[PDB]
């Protein structure tokens, strides 16, 4: 037989039964030789060609390309070098318009044209190279060629070559930017906060090992969505595997940032694509043994609430395949917000107050945004999940033992967390045991924040309290609320008869007189926002020169109405509504039950209320004689001023 | 006629009869013998006068040479006390006590007036005759009455009686936490300080007592300070436990009265704090005497050495001294956490040599011995937790995270009490309690046992430093520093012809169908080696269109070595027997059996540094470039070899 040789090349080497990627532009060569059709008379070699089968479902081939070559017989073929070299330097020579070429599905032929006798118009004794350039297509497996030599009415079949295209596609994922170096955990699916920087990561299809194509451009493309991802410019790119350039080895892993080219079109459309020298390592042959690929990080910072969608578009020889689309979300800041309530549970912001009272805090602490799809590799945990207050330790006194959390459903969860009083700078922080699994049990709610409160005795004017939210390093301020505390003056005094103008303070008081120590209370303001659930004056008499018989009276100085409606004037003697104890030289005048509410009526609170005193004593012995009294209200007690009298000897 | 004797108590100033008094008050007793209807009689008639006083020498103390008699004026009025004492110190109460005898004995003073000699007595009738007794207070409980009796000739009239209370109050001595000056109102008393831990020493007076009639003349409390133990800052400050009004301003009880304190400082050892001459004047004004008065100081001190450390102080009120209770805190030795490196097996191999994939298992104690449920908890801020951390080396290994460990001293496993927080970036894990104060009540006062296992990276190589620390409510102590060095390895991959040849075919022309060898050297296990090697081998991906391997195959010891059964090996021979070799997929993958791995890990060959050689039987099939690389697994690590190439034409 004639035994046609048929190869398939990158136009260098052999690359039978090697892997080729999508776009590959690579040849077959059909060699037919017709050294031993040299020997007979030219006239009879009326038929010459080749039938080439090759698979159009996985490569393409352009007609127009398809090129014959006339080479001296001495020509070894299976030298792909030297063919390129005969076909280069005109050796091997062009007389493809001298054939018939036609394309039909699978099958390429190439006839010799003929003269009017019949016989074939190119010489004898010469190897006819059919050179076949064609195009791998995005496509999945094997395809074999596979060709014919005809000679007048003879066919010989030539060896048979083939190509795998392995599978490889690309990829898009998300990953934590911690101060730019890349996480390691996926984010797709997960929740990022506003101003969270992160890295998408743009990851190129492999370029399989025993790699027979060429490499011509590799490029990566990503279009953002500019309203909810601001690319910060910053940006790497890595080598997948061990890739030598010059005379170095860039392992796995390496960065190869300065040989990808980005080109920017207003930081939203932007393309990556490997640089001249770059391509020219890949094609080297120890870099085709094993497999290629690489990735590139692009920094966007989160910019505004919803659901963010990416994906990329890889370049490799001009066929563009979409990766996967990644989602993440980004929920609204938190919104921690502070009231303040009094022991009625009514809303008292800006609202005047008097000792012992119960100032009840009551904040929000937001963690809508915070659920088991938080992205927990975007932050440091260590940071902790808290909530702070800073209230006036100067002014008001914490109940620290009924500072409670609760969760949106209104269930005590303070047990989750450590609670941390600093005393000297009157703070408290809560903290999450355990952040994370708190975040999974308890987040994605609102959780309300109790911190009860007491007004200090003797303090007077404003009350602040703010606070603030920690989530993760993540700081929110509430709000600021106020109270007022009036300044209040209790006041002692001394009257020959009840209801006196002129006081006896400092004055001479004879043996066997009688006269009335005065008192005049505190001070509740008009709309007092408190609550006074105790009210009673201690007088401890110098039991020696002050006789106490029993005698007293208490004396309205507002008007008021009592729960059951009765009206009570200014100056009213309501001793009726105290109750008196005389014990150990201590008399105490006690408001009852219906005095207390009276003074805590809303139909009272269009006034301020006060009320006098009077306790009648006998002077017994000489000398100077002071007295002072305490006023309790709400359990906590203040003196008045103390007053003195002279019983001469 | 008919004579009625008057017996008053004072402080100088006032009447003080009933009223309540204190250790050291100094104070006066007045008996008035009124002569005026004596005065109607012939004064050669009155032949005895005098004043038999009868009080109660085991509660006060009287000093005849003070016992005075003053002849005053019938017109003065001996109830006005402040009177009387200006009549005193004028003279217009002229002092005639030149003219009278005087005696103490025991409960009893007599005064009688003297006698010229027809035996009338020397002084004239008509005057009030006021005999003073001053008396200074004991140290005592209860009551004491005084009562006296006038003498006129054969005649005797007693007076009324007087009594005083001695109410009883004892100074104290407390310790407070100091918070950034503030101070705490946790008692820490028999509690667990740590050294450098400042704690306030509360030096509390004892009380003046309510209605009281006598006069603070000094006040004061004494510290003597132990300085091998409590290194005295110079910081303090004084407050009023009651309403105390000084000038025309109250200072109200809790107040701050350091201005009105003064300290003599000897050499931060002898601390004396005393009320200024303001604040003694201020505490005898009448409206203070009516409620309790009572001070106290807060100083500061700084724990500068271990044991249980003792503290009194002594007050000083109107000279007397009364010593405090004790007080005792307890300072142990600050915590000793240690940090060593074991291999695998258990072996501590501080500067031990090691290799890729070697385990290094961090081995640490964490000592809170020091810390249990007698622990000042006041002292610190329990914000700032109770952990461990640790800061290993991220460049050259990577921990195990799953495998980290805490146990107890009796072995139970603790590891869920604590949060575990890595920090990739600068290669640390933290360990911290969930609840720092319920940790150390159910944990604390033993040591527990860190473990961090971690694994060395391939391809690296160099000094491996580990060091650790424990950080207890902000007290921070370092463990020491180990090392482990990672010697660096070369591998290589080259050509020859026969598998003894030494000249290298790397880079040169292989002719069709010629055979020849590739040839590996195995990484350097290092002399002293201190880790464990458990797996190893290699495998070669050929170039199967180019490169033809039948099954020849041949591994030479690269060093001298003995088995676990005794069989001795040498350099050159040929171990093939301890390898075995498949081909899978164009893979030659050569593995060192079980028996030269326990070989290369008996401690008799640990003098010597370890390698093999390989060789792998090629023929070439194929002309153009063929290129070969070899992947080392060394404890499952892989590193590969260098590239070599050789060409074939045609
Ligand atoms: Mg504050
Ligand atoms: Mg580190």
């Amino acid at each position: 037989v004639l035994v046609p040789n048929k190869e398939v090349t990158d136009g260098q080497k052999n690359i039978n039964d090697l892997n080729v990627k999508r776009g590959d532009s690579l040849q077959y060569i059909v060699t037919g030789d017709t050294t031993e059709l040299a020997k007979v008379d030219p006239k009879t070699v009326t038929k010459q060609g080749i039938r080439d089968t090759f698979d159009a479902e996985k490569v393409t081939i352009d007609l127009s390309k398809v090129k014959v070559y006339q080479a001296d017989a001495s020509l070894n073929e299976k030298d792909l070098k030297a063919v390129a070299a005969a076909i280069n330097s005109g050796k091997a020579k062009d007389v493809t318009a001298s054939y018939d070429l036609n394309l039909d599905q699978n099958t390429v032929t190439a006839m010799m044209k003929t003269n009017a006798d019949g016989s074939v118009v190119l010489a004898m004794g010469y190897k006819y190279l059919l050179v076949l350039p064609f195009v791998v297509k995005n496509v999945e497996g094997d395809f074999e060629n596979t060709a014919v030599q005809l000679t007048n009415d003879g066919e010989t079949v030539t060896n048979t070559v083939i190509n795998h295209v392995p599978s490889s596609n690309p990829s898009k994922d998300v990953k934590a930017d911690k101060n730019g170096t890349v996480g390691s955990v996926s984010l797709h699916d997960k929740d990022i906060p506003l101003q969270t920087k992160i890295y998408y990561e743009v990851k190129s299809s492999e370029r399989p090992a025993n790699y027979g194509g060429i490499t011509e451009e590799w490029g990566m493309n990503d279009v953002l969505d500019t309203t909810h991802d601001r690319f910060t410019g910053k940006w790497h790119a890595i080598t997948n595997y061990d890739l030598k350039v010059g005379d170095k080895t860039l392992k796995a892993g390496t960065d190869i940032s300065a040989y990808i080219l980005l080109e920017n079109k207003d930081n939203k459309d932007l393309t990556f694509t490997m640089n001249q020298a770059l391509l020219a390592a890949l094609n080297e042959g120890s870099n085709k043994v094993g497999k290629q690929a690489w990735s590139v990080y692009l920094e966007v910072e989160r910019i505004k609430t919803g659901d963010v969608e990416n994906t990329q578009t890889e370049n490799y020889n001009k066929e563009l395949v979409r990766s996967n689309t990644v989602v993440t979300h980004t929920p609204d800041d938190p919104k921690p917000t502070k009231a303040v309530h009094n022991k009625k549970g009514e809303d008292i912001n800006h609202g005047k107050v008097a000792r012992g009272d119960v100032l009840s805090y009551e904040m929000t602490w937001d963690l809508k945004g915070y659920d088991k799809d938080f992205a927990f590799d975007t932050v440091d945990l260590a940071t902790g999940v808290s909530f702070f207050d800073d209230y006036d330790e100067t002014k008001v006194t914490p109940i620290k033992d009924l500072l409670r959390v609760k969760d949106s459903k209104g269930v005590d969860i303070t047990n989750q967390f450590t609670i941390s009083w600093d005393d000297a700078k009157g703070t408290v922080t809560i903290s999450a045991k355990d952040p994370q699994a708190f975040i999974l049990a308890y987040g994605g709610q609102e959780l309300r924040v109790t911190l009860p409160t007491k007004v200090k005795a003797d303090v007077s004017g404003d009350v602040y309290n703010s606070a603030e939210q920690n989530t993760f390093g993540q700081r929110i301020k509430t709000n600021t609320v106020v109270n007022h505390i009036p300044k209040v003056n209790p006041k002692k005094d001394v009257v020959i008869k009840v209801g006196d103008k002129q006081s006896q303070n400092g004055a001479t008081i004879k043996l066997g007189e009688k006269f009335f120590y005065e008192f005049t209370s505190s001070d509740i303001p008009a709309e007092y926002a408190g609550v006074v659930e105790e009210w009673s004056i201690s007088d401890k008499l110098d039991v020696k020169h002050d006789k106490f018989s029993g005698q007293w009276s208490v004396f309205a100085n507002s008007n008021f109405v009592l729960a059951d409606g009765t009206k009570v004037n200014k100056g009213d003697d309501i001793s009726k509504l105290f109750t008196m104890t005389f014990d150990k030289g201590v008399v105490k005048i006690t408001a009852s039950q219906a005095f207390l509410d009276a003074m805590n009526l809303k139909e009272n609170k269009n006034v301020a209320h006060s009320w006098k005193a009077f306790i009648g004593v006998e002077r017994i012995a000489a000398g100077d004689v002071y007295n002072t009294i305490e006023e309790s209200f709400n359990n906590e007690k203040i003196k008045t001023n103390t007053v003195v009298t002279h019983t001469p000897e």
